[PDB]
């Protein structure tokens, strides 16, 4: 089996852990965070939005036991000190939010891990992967890889279809986004100095910047710099929606053609629906993106057309499913 | 003073009432709704999002007393039965949500009112007004008028500036919107059969249609049919944001030009800000629209440009302020 | 199989429907509500707090099809007009909220149903059942029965233990409750004239009355009138907690004795836990009540003692699970 | 004028600032927090639950300017290094949450301030004051004082009236409380290791412990140890309610007597209402406690009585109002 260690047992870390239970041939042997065992175990068992963990979870001294299997747990802020070498870690899932750079994440390799997959956009000389859009870029000699962002994974399969079938001139994106752990409960100073992430998360529409906007150019090179846009963080705890408004090379495009193009591209990463669903309907789903055809709009004024589409995503579970597929693929190549 | 009656003492009706207290020369002499006096008075005094009513509110039998002034109240579902004639009502503010058609609203006139201002887009042969964008269209012979929607009021002053200064080819709109009373508390059947407004309002991002998309053509005729878009209803109780993505006639447009063009057009209906505010910051505001310059984007790929802008609005108080200005102007004619 | 018709395909009706799929020998053959098929089918498939319906749901003209089985649907406000006779309905689950009286609910019997089970406290000459507290009261000659309320079901098994083991002098109850469909979205006039249920449901702590307070006397006659209390409706969409503060007949009672007395009484209707859970953790659970031992308090001043306990409950699924057990028992006697 | 410095420009610190503008003879000359000027100024102007600041706020380098008045600002985690001596600070309002101990708070004195008022319960050899209940205990020689907690301020005036008028045997408290800055946005490890405050704040009913429970004994000595209870943190951002269930020395008490006893005691710290208000209705209020007579209950079984009362409080502004009155009183004596 492929020996996985999770750095940062947060939202993405814990769900990665859950999802790996469902997936044969991957084994989490260790976790690292900044807290005690009791906490880690508790937060795995109980999950506000994602539901109770099915299996049995028990605290031991090593760490904790999940359906009989032991999981070593550590409490070490500095990744280079982790005993990855001694536990023959194959791949670290880096989920702390503090190693989002190729050079930083190199700490895990020095500790003894063979590969690192970052659960976010990351700066530096590395590949950025959305599963089922560009994982084929991986030859297996990669040492550090980025799994991109939630939004990127919701967007890439939609943009690919538009660019391939109609030609993408330009587009602007808005993502209507669940609030996350880096927002504040009450209006208060923000670590990164963001005056908007500083505000009460569950009481506000909060404009913010998005990675996706340009992480996208790294995933689909031929549309590099053709897309931009931002986020609106709103008071749902998980579940999100990406709206995309574009100018295409083909005019005389119909709503019917756009939808059919999307359906024909659907797979396990990219779902298709015609049901009038809402955000809570996508909580826990494992498509990386779910095209909602009921939201497709074409605006035609004389010669010229504007096209609008929207895709749903569980920014937690949709991203996690995608990240684990990338993990499994990256591991099968070496 | 100008004799006002409010039909439907709901969210817009009660705030209209409050706003009128701030504004000289308008007097609410009557309200009509579907409940008792105690309830009406209570819901005026206490307000979840808009805060406590400052003055004194006391229930009497006529209805209730507000800072000494009596307000007659009625419990009559059929508008034509209201004693408008006997109380010399000058203008009815129609806020029930059930008379949003010129012919229907005519009931108030038969009851004896001299004019009706509908607090929503309304079908039929009437003018649709966003104050400080097209109120000048009113000549004072109008009998039934629409005050448009809250989204239309957030959008009209933004669209006018783009169309005037840059030439508007086409655009798509998304409004990120507070939930309203015509949504359900828990997933349940919806009166109008909307499978999305049926869902838990405070637990969901809920896609929906918008009036504004095309009430806009009635307010700014020269851009009729050049705009469309929809809503996303989200778990805030009030405060909203209109995002607009457009293709303009001028290319080589800058973020700086767009912003300055908006600032130059600001007045009491159309505010301008460069502060990184969030929705709760606009709760209670009396601008009909607040342009947020931090959100302006310009996307340039070779020859061709996409422009994005965004304006805040308290769907409750921004619209109410705008409706009352329109009321006051309509009355002065 | 036992032929069930659900009147009022609301929160309790739809979940009753879902729960019945899990339970052998009960078959829902009809539903009645005030809307079209597309709506009924849609609201069964998708559920904000309770999650997606697992099976397949397809709209036909009769009504709709669930995992192949047809379900006739009706749009008829007046219960006596329903074709219960023609479909040989054995038991109607009455969930509309508008037939909470023995005489009113008799309409279903005139329509042709054999028994009616009301999903609330109901006035009149009928028995009030909390499953595993007093279902043994049923001899099978009953024609109209009440399934009590969700708070009654969370409280009854707790009060029975206290009264049996310690003797109950008197007590006061507070339930910290999820908001329900009879509260308003925004401050607005309320149908029943309740000035507090009129207020924005998800932005307020809202004091209110509770049925439980005295539905309890009908379930456990020997403590009739010994209990009272009210509700605080708060901004969670489901999941609730009953706090109970009592004077007992034994003094020198210990935390340890109270807890153990509860654990010893636990069954499928009454769960026991020592985990520091929160409301969302009980969403979807099928215990009618979940005793939380971490919340047990005993206050002793000289001779005299006050005792405090707390039980969780998903006001939706906990009540539904209980109602369906009562349905199944009532049908086995019939 | 009395020279005030606010240590910790958070929820209580900023509201203290606002409230001081309304109150003659107190002048804030400095603030300390852990962030830049732009942030401080921004969060004073804009307030999610409390509304926009009325006056003008402008950033300068000293710090910021409020209605023309300069306010120096600092970025210094260690209190003993603040230039309190050089700015002749009379009183520091200590609102960080990190100096809640008489010995720790002594750092401000070494820095040069003349007195410290801690905006929370604080350990060590000091007085704990709820204004209009026990501020008369201050003789002016005090150097470090505690302003108690929000719950204590909501509860003291209610318990004093019950104990003076009926004799308090014993009682249990439940506070249904707004969520605060020390809870998490999403389920995540908690600094203090509280498995409950670790959970999503705006999606949960969260049981927790309360200071009040026994800060109370320090404020009303003669009922020391006669009260206990806890909190339920719920998804409102501000506004709270304290429920109290008590056994009194007088039996044959009536609802009418209890209510009248409270009204007769009302002042600027203790309000009285018979309106069916909800939590949002007390947001911004400056009573330290508002007795709600609609919620008064008396439970009588034969000889023996249980009594229940409830008082509202804006855990932010009610506490702040109370804190400032104590500030003003403390300053007038020294
Ligand atoms: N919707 C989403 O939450 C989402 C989606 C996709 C990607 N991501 C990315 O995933 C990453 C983690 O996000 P999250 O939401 O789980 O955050 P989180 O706060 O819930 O989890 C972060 C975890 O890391 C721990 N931690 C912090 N410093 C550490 C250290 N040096 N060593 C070990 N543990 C440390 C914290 O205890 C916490 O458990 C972020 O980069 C985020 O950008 C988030
Ligand atoms: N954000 C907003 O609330 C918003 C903004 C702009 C315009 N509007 C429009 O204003 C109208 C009402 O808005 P609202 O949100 O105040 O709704 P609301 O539910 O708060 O108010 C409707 C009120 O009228 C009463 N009523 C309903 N039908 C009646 C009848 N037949 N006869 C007498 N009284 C009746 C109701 O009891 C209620 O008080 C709608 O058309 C809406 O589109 C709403
Ligand atoms: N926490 C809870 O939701 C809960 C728990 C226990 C009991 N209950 C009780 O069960 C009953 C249903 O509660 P709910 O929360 O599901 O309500 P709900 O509003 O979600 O559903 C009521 C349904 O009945 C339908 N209906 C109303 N009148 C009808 C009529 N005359 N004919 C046919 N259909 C009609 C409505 O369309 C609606 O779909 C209520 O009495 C409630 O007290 C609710
Ligand atoms: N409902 C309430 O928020 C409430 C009510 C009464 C009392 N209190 C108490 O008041 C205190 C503050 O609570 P709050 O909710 O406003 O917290 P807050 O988080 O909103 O404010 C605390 C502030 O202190 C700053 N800070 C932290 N350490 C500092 C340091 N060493 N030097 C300078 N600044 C520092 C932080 O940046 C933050 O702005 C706590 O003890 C709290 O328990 C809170």
């Amino acid at each position: 089996a492929v020996k996985v260690a999770i750095n940062g047992f947060g939202r993405i870390g814990r769900l990665a852990f859950r999802r790996i239970q469902e997936v044969e041939g991957l084994e989490v042997v260790a976790v690292n965070d900044l807290t005690d065992d009791d906490m880690l175990a508790h937060l795995l068992k109980y999950d506000t939005m994602q539901g109770r963990f099915t299996g049995e979870v028990e605290v031991v001294d090593g760490g904790f036991r999940v359906n009989g299997k032991e999981v070593k747990s550590f409490s070490e802020p500095d990744a280079s000190k982790l005993p990855w070498k001694d536990l023959n870690i194959d791949v670290v899932l880096e989920c702390t939010g503090f190693y989002t750079d190729k050079d930083k994440a190199q700490a895990h390799i020095e500790a003894g891990a063979k590969k690192v997959l970052i659960s976010a956009p990351a700066t530096g000389d590395l590949k950025t992967i959305v599963f089922n859009t560009n994982h084929q870029e991986l030859d297996g000699s990669e040492t550090v890889v980025s799994g991109a962002s939630s939004t990127t994974n919701s967007l890439a399969p939609v943009a690919k279809v538009l660019n391939d079938d109609f030609g993408l001139v330009e587009g602007l994106m808005t993502t209507i986004n669940a609030y996350t752990g880096d927002q504040n409960t009450q209006d208060a100073p923000h670590r990164k100095g963001d005056k908007r992430r500083a505000r009460a998360a569950a009481e506000n529409i909060i404009p913010n910047s998005t990675g996706a906007a340009k992480a996208i150019g790294k995933v689909i090179p031929e549309i590099d710099g053709k897309l931009d846009g931002g986020a609106q963080r709103v008071p749902v705890a998980t579940g999100s929606l990406t709206e995309l408004t574009v100018v295409l090379e083909k005019q005389d495009v119909t709503v019917e053609q756009v939808n059919e193009a999307m359906k024909n591209a659907s797979n396990e990463s990219f779902g298709y629906t015609e049901d009038e669903i809402v955000s809570s309907d996508v909580v826990g789903m494992t498509y990386g993106s779910l095209f909602d055809a009921t939201q497709t709009r074409v605006m035609s004024v004389g010669d010229r057309q504007l096209v609008k589409v929207a895709a749903w995503y569980d920014n937690e579970m949709s991203y996690t499913a995608q990240l684990v597929r990338t993990l499994a693929y990256l591991a099968e190549l070496s």
